[PDB]
Parts: C-alpha cells; sequence; structure tokens
C-alpha cells in the first residue's frame, strides 16, 4: 500500500473565491474553475502552506481553517483583521507539526487528521452567508506512514443538502470493487445529521482504520455530526459485500425523505454494477 | 465469567412482520408474538444468519441491518429489489467476520459491536413509516472472549418515546444488585437525544468495558445519539451505589419533562428495593 | 509540571443555593457569593466528598451529580426523597474509586473524568427550571499522576447561552502564552451544540492530552455536545499559534450569530495581546 513520506515541505497555493450560478460562491484553483466543495488541500505533518486567496466576490470574505497551526493574522476573522476585500488578495499561512514530547515530558499531539476550511466573513462575522452559498472545502493532513487512498470523496452536509444539492442531483461516487476509498465528511450550517453508508463500516478513530489488535475503538457505520465537525475514514470498496449501488445518506428520517442521500457506486473492473 | 466462544456457525431464524394494536407494526419470532423492539439477535464474529422474513403487513416492507456483511440482495431497499410483498416471504443473509490482516498488511476491523435492524420500505423508501410504527430491533455481535451478560435491556429512543411508549408506560428493567446487565441503545426518527442512567457509568469504547490499563477511552454516563446511532455497554448493577430505583432517561430537558424516562430497578437478592 | 497525588481523602464542603438578580439561581461557597456556573469541585479517585447543601431558595431544590459513586439517598431526586426544602439543609455524599480488577478478572473503570452537578427538582422533577436559572457547576476528578493545569475555565452551553450570558457579556478567559489551561465543557437544556475554539485543539479521550504513541484518538477542535454531556481537555495556551484574541463559540451558525461566542485571550507575559 502507498504510504505518506515524512513531511516538511513549504508549499504555495492560490485559491480564487468566485461567484457561481444562481447566487452560489466557491473556492477554485483557477478563475472560473470554482467548485462546491472547494478543492481538497492535502499535506503531511511538518508541511507549511502559503495560500494566496484572491477574492473575486462582491463582498469581503475570508479563509479560516480547522485544526492546523495558524497565528491571529491567518484567523480568517474581521475581529483579527484577517479578511480579503473584493478585488484584493491576501496570503494565509497554515503550519503543521508532527507529534512530539515537550520539555516537561508531556506529549504534543500532531496535526494529522481530517479537517476543513471555510469562509468566516460573508453574511455575518461567522460566515453564515458564505458557508450557506458554498465557501467550504476539505483538508487532509497525513502522518508519516499513513496509508494513502486510490480515490477520495468529500461529503458536506450543508443544512439539508449534500454539497449544496438534493437527490437526485447529489454526487455519485464511483469506485471499482477492491479500491481503497477515502471519505471526508463535513457538516455545516444549523442542523445535526447522522452520516450512514450502506454496506460499509469504519473505525471511530483518527484514520478510520484499525491500527492493530489493541485498538479498542467502536466500529461504526453511522456517526452523529454537527456544524463544523469533520471526520474521515477509508474503506475497501465492496469488501465482504460485493459491487452495487450503495446509498450514503443522512439517517434523520425527514432529512433522507427530503433528499439528503446519494449513491456510492461500487462497480466491477469492467464497470458493470448489479441492477 | 461466561465468555463468547469462537464464531463460525450458520444459524437460521424466521421473523414475522405483524400489525399491532393502534396502527403499530412489529417483528416477531412467531405469528401473533411481535414486539416493539423486535427480538434481539445475537451472534459471534464469523457466524452467518439466514433470516426468513414473513410479511403479514398490508404494504411491502423490508429488513435492513447495520454493521454486518450483506450483499445488495439483502440491502432491504426497494432500489436494490430487496423488499417483501404482503403475504410473501424472503430470506435475508447477514455475514460477519473477525479482525484480520489483509495481504497488503493492513488490518480489517471485525464485525463485533452493538448494531440494529429495521424496515427500509414502509411509508417512504427510507422506512420512515415502518420505523415510526415499531419495525426496529437490536443486534449484538460478539468477539470471541467477550464477557457475556446475565440480562440484556434494549432502549430505543424513537422520536419522543422509549420503545414507542412514554412515562409511566416506558419499560422498567429489573435486575439484582451485582448482576452483569447489558444495555443496547438505539435512536430512530427525527430527533437527537442524550442517553443518561443514574448511578451507573461505562466506557465509551466498543464493549463499554475498560479493556485494560492502556484504554484511554472516556468514561461517561451521558451520550449524544441520533437517528440510527447504536451503542451498548455492560454494568454491574448497583456497583458502588447499591440497590434502588435508578432513573434512565433522555437528558434533553423538554424530552424528559415529556415522558422520555424509565426505571432501572436494582433490587436486593430478595427483590426488595429502597423506597 | 504538577501531577495529582493518590486519592483517598475525605473532604467537606458547604454549598448554598441562593436567589440571584433577575430570577437567576446559583450555587455558592458562602451566602451571597453564588455564581453561574457554581464553584468547581476537584478531587482525586478514591476521595469522598461530604457536601452540606443549604437551600436558601423559595422552592425545594437538590444536588445531582454525574459520574461519581452515590447511593439513592444522594440521588438528588424527589422520587428517591433526596431534595432540600427552603430554609433547610441536607448532606450529599459523593464517593469515587480508582480502576481495578474485580474478582472475576474484569476491569472496573475508574471515576476520573470531567463531570458536573446540577439541580434536579426546581421547576420540574428533572430540574428544568433550576437548570435554566443557573443551578449547575463543574466537577473534575483526577487519576493519580494526571498533569494538573495552571488555570481552569468552565464553558456551559445552557440552551442558547454560555453561562447564562450572550455576547458581548460572555466570559473572557485569560492566560499567558505557554500556560497550561484546562477547559471543562458542559451542555444543558434543550439544544445540541458544537464547541469550537480558534487556534487550539485537543485529543478526544479522557484527558484531552495524547497518552503516547499508541493513542489512536481523533485530534479535534470541534465537538458535538448535547444536554448533560461533559468533557474537558488541557492545552498549552498559544502553542504553535502565538498570543491573541482566540474565539471560542458554538459553531451552529444561528447560535454563533445570536451570541454563543466568547474570547480566549492569550497574552504575553506582560499582559499585551495582538489587536
Ligand atoms: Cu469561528
Ligand atoms: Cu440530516
Ligand atoms: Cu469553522
Ligand atoms: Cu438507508
Ligand atoms: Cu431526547
Ligand atoms: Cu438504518
Ligand atoms: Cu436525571
Ligand atoms: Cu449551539
Ligand atoms: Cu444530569
Amino acid at each position: 500500500p502507498a504510504a505518506a513520506d515524512k513531511g516538511g515541505d513549504v508549499r504555495n497555493l492560490t485559491l480564487y473565491m468566485e461567484k457561481l450560478p444562481n447566487g452560489e460562491m466557491g473556492y477554485g484553483l483557477r478563475p472560473g474553475e470554482a467548485t462546491i466543495p472547494g478543492p481538497l488541500i492535502e499535506l503531511t505533518e511538518g508541511d507549511t502552506m502559503n495560500i494566496e486567496v484572491v477574492n473575486n466576490l462582491d463582498v469581503a470574505a475570508s479563509l479560516h481553517v480547522h485544526g492546523l497551526d495558524y497565528d491571529v493574522a491567518s484567523d480568517g476573522t474581521k475581529m483579527n483583521d484577517s479578511v480579503v476585500q473584493p478585488g484584493e488578495r491576501r496570503t494565509y499561512v497554515w503550519r503543521t507539526h508532527a507529534p512530539g514530547k515537550r520539555h516537561d515530558g508531556t506529549w504534543e499531539a500532531g496535526s494529522a487528521g481530517y479537517w476543513h476550511y471555510h469562509d468566516h466573513n460573508v453574511g455575518t462575522e461567522h460566515g453564515t452567508g458564505g458557508i450557506k452559498k458554498g465557501l467550504y472545502g476539505p483538508v487532509v493532513v497525513r502522518r508519516k506512514g499513513d496509508v494513502l487512498p486510490d480515490k477520495q470523496f468529500t461529503v458536506v452536509f450543508n443544512d439539508m443538502t449534500i454539497n449544496n444539492r438534493t437527490a437526485p442531483n447529489t454526487p455519485m461516487f464511483k469506485a471499482v470493487r477492491g479500491e481503497r476509498v477515502e471519505f471526508i465528511v463535513i457538516t455545516h450550517g444549523d442542523f445535526f445529521h447522522t452520516f450512514h453508508v450502506h454496506g460499509h463500516r469504519w473505525v471511530d478513530n483518527r484514520t478510520g482504520i484499525l491500527e492493530g489488535p489493541q485498538d479498542v475503538s467502536r466500529v461504526i457505520d453511522t456517526k452523529t455530526t454537527g456544524p463544523a465537525d469533520s471526520f474521515g475514514f477509508q474503506v475497501i470498496a465492496g469488501e465482504r459485500v460485493g459491487a452495487g449501488t450503495w446509498m450514503y445518506h443522512c439517517h434523520v428520517q425527514s432529512h433522507s425523505d427530503m433528499g439528503m442521500s446519494g449513491v456510492f457506486m461500487v462497480t466491477e473492473a469492467d464497470g458493470s454494477v448489479p441492477g
């Protein structure tokens, strides 16, 4: 299995905050290529990201990240003077660290995990407006040695939507049976959800993956998730269960009845799927 | 104490889906013996369950399970043609597995845990009407060597009820001080709850029991649980606290004031209780 | 840093239940010195607390505790005849224990953790009115050898407030960069929240501190919390991120927009802060 090498690179990135059709807003890697969710930023403990943010919106907006090391200047809040005016640009710096023992003999936990970034200034000083309209994206921080996936899918429960869509227009994630698949699950907005995926399960720990025989973590297939929670996991697609149309949905009954569901399509190597 | 043996047996079961008084629906081991919750199904990692489901309801209904290994033909969904017409029957198959190393050296987590089954077709294609009316039940999968209880009690928070009842008609669970009692807690429907039991506590891990001196798990007596969450634990009834009428309830205040509570009655050997 | 000694001491405390301005109620260490939250109670596994409760309210009221060992006489409920009439007093006893093996070879988990106490009789038999008006407070139980903090901050999400207040009147917690600070987070009432603090993160286990290399727990900066949930953690203030005005808030967007936020102000040694 492919595994993450040691971290420690300084990386540069540019994000464009752009208007999208029908009043939505998105981050993109190039102008006119903004998506909801925004691009996935992946790094390894020790890496630094210098992210230039270009605001092509009509109102001041920002970039706030969960979990990583940043100083108040990269807070993403008006309060700490960390927002971007229309037509301007600003650099936000994200640092990360490996686990280590402090001089006092206590353990500092590393940066690795499933995280996210989003706007903190549109609509309100908590970014309620920007989050609603699509300004959110995933961040994966690896630890050295972490197993890497073949595919990555991001599910954002944004109020009563999946990635701002409802069924049947929610994303379908396709993989081949046996592929290692990574899910990143983020919740935003005003409501609490339960993420459930048919035919698959994962370990309720940092990686979603059993670490070894002394791992006492619950194995689950449903997880409560509320605004700005983030978690992730990896499955072998179709393991023990075969190819097929596997629903992923919020299991709150009114929510799934109102369209908070989508398809995880696990196919055979030739692309066929039962049904 | 009694501990679960090595699994790997093929077991057969028949469930009947039956109308109950006042528009309710339950699963039963025999016609006319349907209960809410349905019968507890217990197996050990490696065991296979072949479950014949007889539908004596007036609408098509199904059986969907969390956590266990099943193919799309036992998905319990109309989408994968996995439902039972009124007056017909259909066999669903649940497989389970123990933990193990894959070829690529990674670890597959075992099936063991606190799980559940429910309808996925009555009312809506997510089972909203069937779940509402009582079509749900607990599943327990053991790992070999897991400690076994003397009693098992199932608590389902279904919307604003416990097992479709409200106080004072919610179930009283009875045990003698010192007995090993196992609780299985499932939530269904539209709302989020906090399960709490007076005078007792457990470990927030797979078994609810401390695995050993290495186990870093939180020790809790309250837990958030949302639609289709399932967990469970064992306590020694009355340990360190004595016999008594020990409340269990949802700790959301409006919910407890509206009848979401019941009694865990821990008696002396002679059946007496303080008060 | 400082580490907790072994427990096994018997401690005595008096709490006064007192009317507060504008219809609020609080627990206090002296008459006229009640606070919301009530005073923090800290002990070590094996310690016993004898708490004399003086009810100076106009209605019968009580003391109910999570997590610790108590018999039904200290249950705090009317049903177990465990309340205090106006103008009277009553002693509640809390015991605790260390982990250990029972005779049957199973592990009994210890009492250590982040816990809380509240009224269980004012307004309703579940203390709904007493909890609403301010009758709650934190409890910290240590394990022998636990790292001890320099400061303790208690955040109680009580319905749509923090310690019964909204911004700008929510508590400001101050510490110097490098100081070891402890947060205790408790939710009460009718709603679910997600606690988030900018610039800081912790380990989702008993202590909030990484135990060592084998600790598989999710490292997080956001956590769902519902009524009577309690957790806690320690951080090194400003670690990797510097001094600053670091927001803590519920991340439910309407809740934060409606005042569920406050300031964690990390200063330099001389009291200065950026901004
Ligand atoms: Cu914020
Ligand atoms: Cu939902
Ligand atoms: Cu955020
Ligand atoms: Cu489903
Ligand atoms: Cu509830
Ligand atoms: Cu389900
Ligand atoms: Cu209670
Ligand atoms: Cu909130
Ligand atoms: Cu309580």
